[PDB]
C-alpha cells in the first residue's frame, strides 16, 4: 500500500460516461433495501463503493415511516460496493451517523459520522474501523460536513464543516487530518456566505470545495486550500445558475446571487482555470432533472452563455443531490486525477404522496472520448405497498 | 497473473457434459432475483461467471412489468459466479447497458456495455472496473454487441458490433482491444450479410465467430480473423440449418439461406476443420427445445446429413438464446482450448400470459468421455403471484 | 498446499460432541433456504462444508411441490458453510446432480454429480469446479453414488457407485481417482450382497466403507480396501442392528440379516478392531430418533450386548440420513484421523401432511473428553403456509 | 500472525464515543434477522464482531414463539461484522449453544458453547472451528457461562463458568485455555459470594471480572487473576450500585448489598485504581435506559458521589445486558488497551406483548477526545405482524 500523491492536475474532459445505475428503489419494492439517502461514492486504489445514511429500516416495511426526518439515533453511514442495491446483505458498516464523510488515503478508509443532540452533536473520526478522533459541536447548533468523499493528497485527508443556521450566517472549519487524526484546522473567515455540504476535490496538490449557500445565495460558493490550509473563497460567478431553487439564468455575480437564494441542493462543480464543469438540476424550482454544462469562462465570468450541455436526467423526472468523485492515477494509470459525479434520485416524500423518503443513485466518469445525453431516471413505480 | 496465450488448437470433443443449471425462475417465485436476459458464461484463469442484463427488478414484483421490452435506462450488466441465481446479494455491478459483452484477458476483465438513446448509443469499455474507452454509434441506429463472450488472444481481445437495421442490410466492425483501450478496428465489407450477436472464441490464434442473420439467412453467418483484424466471411453450409425460425433440413447453401430467413435467435457453433458442432433449437418455428448435432462436413458442405445429435432441452420445452465460451489451458490444465456452451431459457411474454419476461440458464463443457442426452427445461410454473 | 496423507488411524473416541446445527427448515419458513435432501459435510486443511441435492425450489414457495421425487432435471449439487442454511445467498455451486459424493485431496475439491435419464446416467467428475472426467451408466438402472463424503490417502480418492435394481442383485463398482481423473476401478463380486449409499473415510491408508442393503439385510454390509482397489467384503456382525427398518435387536449375522431386511436408510458405523460405533435411528419401523452405540465386539461378534449408548435425536423425532465425515490431521494438527458424523432431519413428506420434503442437519465429533446425550432435534412447525 | 501480549495498562478514558449500531429489530420486521438474545463484541488484531445466541428462528416469522426460552437444542452461537444485523445470509457458525463465551488470542478464534440438559451440560471448546476440549456440569446445575467475550494474555485465553443455583451459593471456576484446550482450572472459594455472566478484561497482564450476583447483591461481584490463577475477590465498593434491580443510591459495600440483591442483569465496570467506570441501566427497577458514571473512588469506597456521567439510552428505552470488550494494541496501533462496551436492546417478552423476545445493540469505545450523551435506543414499534 502507497498513500495517494493527489499532485497531478484534473484530467480535461468533454463529457460524461455512464459509470453505475444501481435502481435501489424498483429493487427494495421486493428486497430487502435499505431506505437512504445522502449517498456518495468514493474510491480506494481498488474499488469504488458507495456510502450512505440508512434510516436503520427497509423499504416498504413500516420502519420507514417518517423517513423526510433527517437527524435520528438510528441513521448509520454504511457503504456497498458501487452500483449493488444497498442491502443489509451487501453493506459494510461504518458509523453511526446522520451526516458524513469518507475517502481512502491510499492505506486505509477515513470514515466521519456525526451523531449526538442538535446541540452537541459529535463527530467520530474511524481510519481502518478504528476510532481515531472525535470532534465535538463548536456553535451547539447542527455540526453536520459533506454528505461525500473527503479529498487526500500525500496521507493528509481534508474536510470542511459547518455549525449554526442553515437560514444565516453560521461558521465554517477546514479540517486536516492524517491517519484518522485531526493535525490542523482553521475556520473561514467568510462573512456573508454561506457553505454546506461541500463537494470536495483534489487538483496539483490543492483542494478545491464547490458548496451550497442555504441562506442567500442561489449560485454555489467555492472554497480552495493548500495543505496547510491557506485557503481562497469566492463564489461560481458564472450566470449559468447552479443552486436548486434558483432563478432563470442572466447575468451572475462573484458573489451571492439573492434571487431564489434561500434553500438549496448539495451539488458539485469542477474547476478547469477560468472555465467550469456545473452538474445541476434542471428545473428551477424543484429536484427535478440533470444536466452537465460546460461554461469555458463560468468560473471568474458572470455571462449565461456556455458551449456544452449533457442531459443526464430529464425535467419531469426526480433528482435530488449530487457530488463529486474522483480516480487517482493510483487505480486507473492515468497521468491526471479523473472527475466523476454521482446523483441521488430523491422518491418519496415531500413531492410524493408516501410515507418514506429514500434514494436511488447514478454515476458518470469524465473521458475525452464520445459520450452522449439520455436520461436516467430512478424508475420506480410509486406510491409502494406500505404506503 | 499472466495474459492468456490463446494459441492452441480447440479440444475435439465427442459429446457434452452438463456443467451448471441455476433455476432461477424456479427460486425467484420466492427469493430475490433479478429479472434478467442476454445471459453469458465468461472464464478468467480462476473461475467462471455468469454476465446477464438485469431489467432494474425482481421477479415477482411489480417493476417486472413491461421486460418484453428490450432498451432502457434502467438494465444493466451484472455478473455472479456460474451456477448461482442473479441476485442483488451475489451479484457484482459490471456496467449500465442494454447490450453487451466481456472477457478476460488473464490479467483483467473487459467489460462492454451499451446505453443511451438508440439513435446515438454509446458503448462503455472498462477494464477491471475503470472505463477505458468508449465508442459511438456510427450509423445511429441501436448500436449493438455480441451478448456473448469477447475473445483473447495474446493480451488483446476482440468483439464485433452493429449497428443499422435488423430487417435489412446494416454495417458491421470489428475491435481489437489491448486493456480496454480500442487499438484497431475496421468494417466488415460483407454486402447481402447480416451479423447480429456474434458468438466468439479463440482457436490457434484466430477469433471465429458465428453470428445471426436477421435480415434473409436460416443459417448461420461466419465471421473469422487474425489479430491484425484480416478477416474473411462466408455462411455455414449444411443444410443442418442452424437459425430459429429456418425450414426444415435440406441442401443447404454457403450462403445466406432465404427461406424463413428473417428473424432469428442468437446462437453459436464450432468449427473443425469442414466439420462442424451445432447448437440449435428443436423446433424449426418457435424458441423451444435444444440439441447438439456434430456434422463432419457441415462447416463448407451443403448436405443435410450429419454423424450425431445430442439432446439438451426438449422440443415442447422453451429455449431461448445460446453461445458459445470457453475455458483456456491457463484454467484447465489441458493442452487445448476447451469448448462449452450455454443456454438461455426464456420465460413470460411473449409465448405466456405473464406482465414479465426472464430467463434461467444452463451450461455444458465438451468432452471425448461418455456423455448422454436429456432435458434439463426451466421447471418454473408460470404465471406467477403477480400476474 | 499439499496433499493429505491419510495414513494416520482413527482416533479413539469414548463420545461424540456436538459440532454444528443449521436450524434450516425452521429458518426457511420465512427466509429462503434451499428444498434439500441427501445433504453431507466434507472438509478441505482449513474449512467444512455442508454438500446438499437442491430441488430448485426455495422452503414455502410452490416450486417445493412434489419434491418427495428423488430425481429429475432441476436438482443441483451446492454447498455451503457448516452450520449455515443453504440459501441461494451463500451457496456455492457445484454440480448439476440427482445423486452425488466431494471430498478434498489436500489441494483441490473433488465433486461427483450424476445426472441425466434412469436408462443412462453420467457421473460428471470436476476438479476444482473444472470437469475432469465423466462416466456412464454400466447397467443402465440409475448410476448412483454416495450420498456423502468420498475419501482421500496420500492424493488419491476413492468412492463407489451401485447401477441396477435396488431391491435385488445388483452390481457395484470401487473407483480410484487422482486430480478428478478415474484411474482404476473394479467391480466387486458380491453375490448375495447389497450395497448402496456407501459412508467411506480413510484409516491406515486404507478406506472402509459401510453402507445400506436395501434388498434383503437390516444389518450393514461394508467394503474395505487398499489404495490397489484390493478389497474385502461382509456384513456387520452385531446383534445391535443398525439399519432401518430392522428387528428388535436380537443375534446378529456376518451376512445379510434377512428380517425386516428390505429397504433401508442410508448410514455410517466406525470399525475399531473387532469393535465399532453404530450409529443408528431409534424407531425399528421408522426414520426416527438417533443413538451412537459403541459395542466392542460389534464387528465381527453377533451378540446383542453393547458397552456405551449416547443418545442423539428422540425417539418421538424425526431423523434421517446419517453419513460419516472425518477430520484430517492436516486440519486439526491432531496425529490422528477424527471421526464426525452428520444426521438428516427429514421433514415433510411421506410421513407428514405437507406439498414437500425437505431436511436440516446435526453433526458431532468424536472426543476422549465428556460428552453428553441429549435431543437436537429439527424444531420445525409443519406444516407450513404453502401446505 | 502474532499472539496478543496483553501486557499493557487499559487506556484512560474520559468519555465513550459511539462505535456501532445494528437496528436488527427495525430491519427483522422485514428482512431476514435472527431472534437472538446475549449478543457480545469480540475482535481480532483485524476486525470485530458481534457474536449472539440464535433462537434457530427468524424475527417476524411463527418459530420466534416462545423465545422468552432461555435453552434449547436449537439455540446456536454465530457471529457477524460489528454493526450489521444477525442474518443466516451474513453470519457465520461458531457452535450448538444456549451459553457462550469468545476471544481470539491474536492467532485463531476460541469459541466456547454450551448445550445439553440442565442436569449434564457440556461446554464444547473450538478454536478455529475444530473442537478442541470439552468440560462438562461439575454440579449438575445449567452449567454456564460469560455471555461476553473471554480475555487473552501472551496465549492464554481466560473464562468463568458456573454451576449451580441462581438463587443461591452456587461453584464458580477460572480457566486458562491455549490453542482451545483447558490446561489450568481452578474453584473459586468464594463462600457468599455469588458470580453469573462475566464481563472480562485483561489490563496489564492479568484479568479482572465484573460480574452478576443474582442471589444477594445489588452491586457487582469481582474476580482477579494472574495467568497461574492466583485469585482475587470482592464487590465494588461504590454506592453507585451497578445490578438491576437496585436500591436508590446510598452508601454501599465492600461485600453484597442485600437490598433488592435477588435477581440482576449482566452488566460490566471498569477498574482505575480506586476508581471505577460503571456501566448502569438508569432504573433502579426495570432493564430500562443506560448510563456511564465514572466515580474516581468507586472501586475501593463506599460513599454515593461520582464525578461524570454519560446517558447512553434514556429511561423510558428498553435496554438489557451489557459487557466489555477491549481492542488491543495490535488492532489499534495505541500503547494501551482500549476499554469499549456493548448493549443488548432487549425488545418483545416479558415486558411487550409479543409471541418473541430479541434485541438489537449498541456499541462505544473509550476516547479521551470531546463525547456527549444521547439515546440511541432500539427504534422498533412492537408488535410485530406475527404477533
Ligand atoms: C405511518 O404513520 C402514519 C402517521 O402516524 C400512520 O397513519 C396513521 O395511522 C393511525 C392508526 O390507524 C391513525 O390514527 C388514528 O386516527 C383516527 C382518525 O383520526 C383516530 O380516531 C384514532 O384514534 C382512536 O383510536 C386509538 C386506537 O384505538 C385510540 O387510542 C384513540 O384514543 C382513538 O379512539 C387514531 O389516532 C392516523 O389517522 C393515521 N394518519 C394518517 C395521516 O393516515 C400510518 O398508518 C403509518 N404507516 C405504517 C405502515 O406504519
Ligand atoms: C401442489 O400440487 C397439488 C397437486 O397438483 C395441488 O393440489 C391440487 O390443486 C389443483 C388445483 O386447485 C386441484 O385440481 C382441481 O381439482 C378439482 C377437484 O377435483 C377439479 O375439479 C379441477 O378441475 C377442474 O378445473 C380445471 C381448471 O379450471 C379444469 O381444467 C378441469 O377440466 C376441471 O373443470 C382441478 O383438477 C387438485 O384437486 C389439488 N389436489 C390436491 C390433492 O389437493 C396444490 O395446490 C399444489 N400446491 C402449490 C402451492 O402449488
Ligand atoms: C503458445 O504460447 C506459449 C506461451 O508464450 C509458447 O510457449 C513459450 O515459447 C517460448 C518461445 O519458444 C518460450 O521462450 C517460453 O518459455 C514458452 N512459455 C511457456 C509457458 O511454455 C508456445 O510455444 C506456443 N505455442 C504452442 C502451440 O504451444
Ligand atoms: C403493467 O403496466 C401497464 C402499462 O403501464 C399498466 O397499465 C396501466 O394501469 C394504470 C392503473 O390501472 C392505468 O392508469 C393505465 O390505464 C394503464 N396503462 C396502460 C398503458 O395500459 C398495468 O396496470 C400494469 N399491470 C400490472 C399487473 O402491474
Ligand atoms: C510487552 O510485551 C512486548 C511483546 O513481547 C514486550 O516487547 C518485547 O520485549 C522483549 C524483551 O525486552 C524484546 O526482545 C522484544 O523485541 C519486544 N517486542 C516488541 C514487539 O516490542 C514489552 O517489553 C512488554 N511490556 C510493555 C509494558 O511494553
Ligand atoms: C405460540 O405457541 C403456543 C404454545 O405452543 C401456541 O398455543 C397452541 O396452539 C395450538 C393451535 O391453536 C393448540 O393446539 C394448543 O392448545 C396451544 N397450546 C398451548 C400450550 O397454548 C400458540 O398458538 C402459538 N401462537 C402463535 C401466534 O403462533
Ligand atoms: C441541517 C442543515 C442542512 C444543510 C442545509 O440540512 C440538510 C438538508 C437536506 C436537504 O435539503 O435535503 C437533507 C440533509 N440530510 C440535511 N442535513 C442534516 C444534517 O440534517
Ligand atoms: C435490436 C436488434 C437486435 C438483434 C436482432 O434485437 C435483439 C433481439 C432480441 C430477440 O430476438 O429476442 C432480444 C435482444 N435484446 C435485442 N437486442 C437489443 C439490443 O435490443
Ligand atoms: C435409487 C435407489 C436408491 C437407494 C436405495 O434410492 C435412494 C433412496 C432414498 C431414500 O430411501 O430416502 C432417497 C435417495 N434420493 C434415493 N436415491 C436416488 C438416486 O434416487
Ligand atoms: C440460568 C441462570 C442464568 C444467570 C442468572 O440465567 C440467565 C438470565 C437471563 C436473564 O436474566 O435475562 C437470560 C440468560 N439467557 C440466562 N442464562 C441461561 C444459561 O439460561
Ligand atoms: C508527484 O508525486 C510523485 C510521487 O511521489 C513524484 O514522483 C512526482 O515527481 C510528482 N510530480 C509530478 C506529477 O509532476
Ligand atoms: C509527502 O509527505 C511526506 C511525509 O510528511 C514528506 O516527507 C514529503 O515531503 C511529502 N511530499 C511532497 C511532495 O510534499
Ligand atoms: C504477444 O504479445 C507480446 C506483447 O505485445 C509480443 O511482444 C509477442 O510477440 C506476442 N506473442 C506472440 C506469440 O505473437
Ligand atoms: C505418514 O505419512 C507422512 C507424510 O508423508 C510421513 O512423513 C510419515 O512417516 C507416515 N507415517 C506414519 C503416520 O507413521
Ligand atoms: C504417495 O504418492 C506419491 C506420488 O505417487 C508416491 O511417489 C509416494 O510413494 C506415495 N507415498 C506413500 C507413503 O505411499
Ligand atoms: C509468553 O509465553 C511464551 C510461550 O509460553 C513464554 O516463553 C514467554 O515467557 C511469555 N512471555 C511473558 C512476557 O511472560
Ligand atoms: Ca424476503
Ligand atoms: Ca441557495
Ligand atoms: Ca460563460
Ligand atoms: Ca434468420
Ligand atoms: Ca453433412
Ligand atoms: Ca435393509
Ligand atoms: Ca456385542
Ligand atoms: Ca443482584
Ligand atoms: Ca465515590
Amino acid at each position: 500500500s502507497v498513500k495517494l500523491a493527489g499532485n497531478s492536475s484534473l484530467c480535461p474532459v468533454s463529457g460524461w460516461a455512464i459509470y453505475s445505475k444501481d435502481n435501489s428503489v424498483r429493487i427494495g419494492s421486493k428486497g430487502d433495501v435499505f431506505v437512504i439517502r445522502e449517498p456518495f461514492i468514493s474510491c480506494s486504489p481498488l474499488e469504488c463503493r458507495t456510502f450512505f445514511l440508512t434510516q436503520g429500516a427497509l423499504l416498504n416495511d413500516k420502519h420507514s415511516n417518517g423517513t423526510i426526518k433527517d437527524r435520528s439515533p438510528y441513521r448509520t453511514l454504511m457503504s456497498c460496493p458501487i452500483g449493488e442495491v444497498p442491502s443489509p446483505y451487501n453493506s459494510r458498516f461504518e458509523s453511526v451517523a446522520w451526516s458524513a464523510s469518507a475517502c481512502h488515503d491510499g492505506i486505509n478508509w477515513l470514515t466521519i459520522g456525526i451523531s449526538g443532540p442538535d446541540n452537541g452533536a459529535v463527530a467520530v473520526l474511524k481510519y481502518n474501523g478504528i476510532i481515531t478522533d472525535t470532534i465535538k459541536s463548536w456553535r451547539n447548533n447542527v455540526l453536520r460536513t459533506q454528505e461525500s468523499e473527503c479529498a487526500c493528497v500525500n496521507g493528509s485527508c481534508f474536510t470542511v464543516m459547518t455549525d449554526g443556521p442553515s437560514n444565516g450566517q453560521a461558521s465554517y472549519k477546514i479540517f486536516r487530518i492524517e491517519k484518522g487524526k485531526i493535525v490542523k484546522s482553521v475556520e473561514m473567515n467568510a462573512p456573508n456566505y454561506h457553505y454546506e455540504e461541500c463537494s470536495c476535490y483534489p487538483d496539483s496538490s490543492e483542494i478545491t470545495c464547490v458548496c451550497r449557500d442555504n441562506w442567500h445565495g442561489s449560485n454555489r460558493p467555492w472554497v480552495s486550500f493548500n495543505q496547510n490550509l491557506e485557503y481562497q473563497i469566492g463564489y461560481i460567478c458564472s450566470g449559468i445558475f447552479g443552486d436548486n431553487p434558483r432563478p432563470n439564468d442572466k447575468t451572475g455575480s462573484c458573489g451571492p446571487v439573492s434571487s431564489n437564494g434561500a434553500n438549496g441542493v448539495k451539488g458539485f462543480s469542477f474547476k478547469y482555470g477560468n472555465g467550469v464543469w456545473i452538474g445541476r438540476t434542471k428545473s428551477i424550482s424543484s429536484r427535478n432533472g440533470f444536466e452537465m454544462i460546460w461554461d469555458p469562462n463560468g468560473w471568474t465570468g458572470t455571462d449565461n452563455n456556455f458551449s456544452i450541455k449533457q442531459d443526464i436526467v430529464g425535467i419531469n423526472e426526480w433528482s435530488g443531490y449530487s457530488g463529486s468523485f474522483v480516480q487517482h492515477p493510483e487505480l486507473t494509470g492515468l497521468d491526471c486525477i479523473r472527475p466523476c459525479f454521482w446523483v441521488e434520485l430523491i422518491r418519496g416524500r415531500p413531492k410524493e404522496n408516501t410515507i418514506w423518503t429514500s434514494g436511488s443513485s447514478i454515476s458518470f466518469c469524465g473521458v475525452n472520448s464520445d459520450t452522449v445525453g439520455w436520461s436516467w431516471p430512478d424508475g420506480a413505480e410509486l406510491p409502494f405497498t406500505i404506503d
